[PDB]
């Protein structure tokens, strides 16, 4: 209501109650003036070489809240407790409330900056409800809520790249302008809060268990089956037979199939015989659009990478992740030990690898001259029959995703990892009003002279969550994670000497088991 | 409501209302915003030559409210009105209130500190009353409410020790890290209070009160025993007895024996003959616990030290406080006139004293070629039968203590006094909410150039007291805590000519008797 | 009803509800008659050396059923959901069955033995529900429901001994003789069965999680106490102090203090660097009891063994267990890697270890002419205000145990492990009724030719324990159970070739931490 007065409160706790859990998450946020309250025609040209890289867009005075990672709501305790217990999870409700707003004026004078306050300028607040914006949260960018609580994260500055011209950075005729002031906004002051409301649409679990059984070896190896098989021919022309043994996997009759492919290349981490000088860029797996050649990792859902204890794993079909955050425009060639390097290895039961061929068909017509020859395919593609294992998500990972407003889509998984929904949780644009200077005459050009101002301000998220508990009927103790360090030099997610939140390893979600 | 409104007034009251006393105490404190608001892995290794010192834990940006003491409830007058009347006190309510928060800002520009105020900033306050922190405030730190109403105290910074490895610095992997953010906290405003009540559990009373009968000497001397005693055995090898007479207490049978013992060094205050150039920590009592071994002072209930008008105390075993407050990190070798050094001298009817050995035991078995040999015991534990006082609470000392969450504990009294609570009064946990400076442009990496400020404010916590009334058919006056000072330079429990306030010597609680 | 009539089904479910789990488990067993139907008084001198051996008793044709070990109601997966995810359980409920009772003749003739069976003999069953029995099964023996429910075992033959004359064979007067068909039994044919339901009266839970924090370390490394210690002494008598400071633990003022101890021999496992040739029994610890001296493993509640990754162990303080059943009566010396040895690793923070010293008493009185001088102790018992951790309850061990029918006992944790009860499930006792021969005249002598047959069935027992969840705010992931094997060449808690069912390791329940 006023000044004196907290529009708002410390919530970050975590209430599991059953097959349900809720994730409060108070953040601290700063919002820096972004382009000095104007908007501003951005584009690039081919850089890096490739004209993959030429965009046309808007950058915006606007920054928004990107809480879409895991990390963002689970501690990791409280994720630990959840991948070591539940076969699935799934959001449900969303809950965002941005409160105790104060906006602070800088003056550098006599080059002595005075970080004051006043009590009267505004931030204003609007939600994108009806998806007329680019939506650019679910595409892994930087600008969380952190992963610890007492960092104070920057708002992100909001910008979308639209259409280009010829692979150019030129506009074309169908490239669009947003402004986003043309959207009614909520103008709050010192003692004004923004709550608001999110209901997720019914989207399947994330199906969090390991496959406890081969997807080829799902018949039992006692008795054998009723089906015979083609296996060579006589010294005449004639055909000949044999049973499918029980204990012969390699030769049995398959009801279902794995999933998609496309063959990677595979690259050896840890002790490692590599190719040596190698500027890959030029061999990795390109995907055309309309124009240019785009990389794009990872590759779609049905493959994995890293068998079990191989050091080879497919680095173009995987999700490296760093260890601290970056400073914005780095150029720093990092290292195997400083990455963390994810490795979808659980799900080789049901996925084909990406860096082998899947398998084998026919090239020619066999006669009397002509021997039945194969070969080798790098990529298979949706077969009826198909059954695959989507990608593991993690603790430092994206949560949701948008699903693009064309037409037709098929199975929409994201790549990346999470959840694809149709109408996501609204992006929570917000900036500073701008407050003019000291104009003494009237001119019809607008005012470029404004108070130079920052505000931060608390927020927190209340997501909901829906569990599928473990019902399992194994004997044996399941593999879980579990906090092992041959006596550390640190505590691992915990802070340091400097006060640094240090995750060293990433958290993945399939760790128990289930039967096919 | 309003930032020229005041939210709470000056409570310092204290209302005795029969056996039940409500003790008000207000007091005002400064927050200096610890770590520049961030989380820091504080370490140590052997400093002073003992590897009992190395820990690991996390010092963060909070501070407390510790008002663990009980000066901080009962002024002097109010202290003697009670250890002079009552046979026991315990404590039943609590409430305690933060108000009058205001924030200031310091800015040093030029070598000018220039400390304003906003009314926009908040400070946020939570209560730990799930236990789910480690509770480091009934363990004797510095930083509470001071005896003196009008003295300004600042907040301790809240940090912690968890496991380390192998007596080192290192962490362990069971070392766990609490983030204290992610408790539910209430963000405060100038124009915002804090209230909390608390009910304490059923504890037994304070036994206030010496022993105004011998242990031994329960028997009356007038009539004597109808149990008889071995004395001797004669020429031959038979044996013989005499009946237990009326006055002598040295061989008649007892019902009920001393409590617990461990034997400690005996040290001359006062006049004093002592050992010279002594380095007394080798020669002390440790008590070794899963590695290194520590020093225990006070050694547990139970025993006492200096027998009456004996210069001779156990320093191992008393609770030496000091005259003023003192620096943080001062290494000063203070002497017998600096220092309170408190006695437990009424509790020798019951008591063994911790300077000598409680008795002696068999050591052969006798026959006619063997004559019977005994020999001193050092430390006796707990006998069933066995009756002991425990340690007095003081004026300067703690008021309550947290039990630890094991599984099994004996008899839960603090070693150092007070009450053993299994559910404390709750740690008021309360740190200055960060504002960011003058960020102008957006990067991944949190933010680390705060405004620096502090924020003061007014505590009030009411405490309320159950009575355990005197009810005795004493003839003769009894001893009572008196106002004696031979003309002296200065008024005590007051202060002088500078303004501190100025305590001489402790106060007890034990000055009523009481018959076994 | 009839013979033709099952008389119960086979019910070997788990059902996890909430903070509450069932747990059914249907065995086979199979009852051979012992004794030849009559009762024999067993006895035996002082054999392997010692006179503690000798013993005085009877051994009935009563089988017995043992189902107090966990593994015979917990599933190693229904074991691992429980032990890393909460942090306590106990029993509360209690449901056997005997069922699908066939009682079969062998009839050795000619060298051929023929299993027929009749459907007239009966099967007597009673339980002893008012503890007028020797309570034989709270001890640690063989013939239990297996860990596997298609293994099918054979019932115990119950025996008891009673009390012995000047550590003989010889009986005394005050031996008692309990004749088992002096009890009311239910003679149950082969169309009956036998239920029976117990309600276990409230116990404490099982402290299953680990400490988080040590107890000697619970103030936090940040401020430090307004307490003093006593340091050493100057060149003169007078004593000088310090205060204690913030890191170091060494010399703080501690509140609680560890359990009992007494100190065992340490030997070393793995690499191991031992004492060869040795003989240890005659350097063991004894307990000398009216009479003999009796090795106690293990020894009270309240020590701990193998620190942390240290190849030390206690082995006289620990629970080793078997990996495969042995034959009753073997003298095989195993080694290190045939058995399962327990560690009680995880309870360092709380107990003292059992193979070293537990701290050091004063042992003279110090003066100028005498230096004061410690003496290191190796037992120490219970001390007020003390706190334990109790032993770690395992898969492969036992569940309860009777507390004696004495006067006065302390603080009844088992020392093996488990629950003390005081009136513990009633021990179900059932013998087949015996079937007389072919006897042709009258004779005063009772008979001595029956008929020889066993009788087999199924059992059931339904348990039904209450879980206290775990409520933790701790951030990084704990440490739990896993099924990690660095590619076995078996699958462990599971058949092999053969059909035996293979447990390599023990499972604690010590997994989750908890902060002091």
């Amino acid at each position: 209501d006023g000044v004196g007065n907290a529009s708002g409160d410390w919530h970050c706790d975590s209430t599991w109650m059953g097959d349900r859990v809720v994730t409060k998450s108070t953040r601290t946020w700063v919002l820096p003036s972004y382009n000095n309250h104007q908007y501003r025609e951005i584009k690039s040209g081919s850089v890096d070489g490739s004209n993959a890289n030429a965009y046309f867009g808007y950058s915006t005075p606007w920054g928004y809240f990107d809480f879409n990672r895991f990390h963002s709501h689970w501690s990791p305790r409280d994720w630990q407790r959840l991948i070591n217990n539940y076969w699935g999870f799934r959001p449900r409700s969303l809950r965002v409330k941005i409160f105790n707003i104060q906006v602070k004026e800088v003056t550098v004078q006599d080059s002595t900056t005075t970080i004051a306050n006043n009590l009267t300028s505004t931030v204003q607040v609007f939600t994108d409800d009806d998806y007329q914006l680019p939506y650019v949260v679910g595409n892994g960018t930087e600008g969380c809520l952190p992963a610890f609580p007492p960092q104070v994260f920057t708002l992100p500055q909001y910008g979308y790249a639209t259409l280009n011209r010829d692979n150019t950075e030129n506009p074309t005729e169908r490239s669009s302008f947003f402004c986003l002031e043309y959207f009614p906004s909520k103008m709050l002051r010192t003692g004004n809060n923004f709550e608001f409301t999110y209901n997720f649409e019914e989207v399947p679990f994330h199906s969090s268990f390991a496959p406890s059984q081969n997807l080829f070896k799902l018949a039992n190896p006692l008795v054998d089956q009723y089906l015979y098989r083609f296996v060579s021919t006589n010294n005449t022309g004639g055909v000949q037979f044999n049973k499918n043994l029980a204990g012969r996997y390699a030769n049995t009759y398959k009801n279902w199939f794995p999933g998609p492919m496309g063959r990677t290349q595979g690259w050896n981490l840890g002790s490692g015989v590599n190719r040596a000088s190698v500027s890959a860029f030029a061999t990795t797996n390109r995907m055309e659009l309309e124009g240019a050649s785009y990389q794009v990792p990872p590759q779609p859902n049905g493959m994995t990478n890293n068998l079990q204890g191989s050091n080879t794993y497919a680095l173009e079909n995987t999700m490296i992740f760093n260890s601290q955050p970056a400073n914005p425009g780095t150029t720093a060639t990092y290292l195997e030990g400083n990455m963390l390097i994810t490795s979808e290895s659980e799900t080789q039961p049901v996925n084909r690898v990406a860096y082998n061929v899947g398998g084998q068909m026919a090239t020619n017509n066999q006669s009397s001259t002509t021997a039945p020859a194969t070969g080798t395919y790098n990529l298979q593609e949706i077969v009826p029959g198909s059954v695959w294992m989507e990608r593991d998500v993690y603790l430092q990972g994206p949560i949701w995703a948008k699903i693009p407003e064309t037409g037709a889509h098929f199975h929409p998984s994201p790549a990346m990892g999470g959840f694809g929904l149709k109408h996501p949780p609204p992006m929570m644009l917000i900036k500073n009003t701008p407050v003019p200077g000291n104009i003494t005459s009237f001119s019809d050009v607008p005012v470029s002279s404004f108070i130079t101002q920052y505000s931060t301000g608390q927020v927190t998220v209340e997501m909901e969550w829906e569990l599928k508990k473990e019902n399992s009927k194994r004997w044996n103790p399941e593999i879980q994670y579990t906090n092992n360090y041959n006596d550390p030099q640190f505590v691992d997610f915990a802070p340091d000497s400097t006060g640094e939140y240090r995750t060293t390893r990433p958290i993945g979600t399939r760790y128990l088991t289930r039967p096919l």
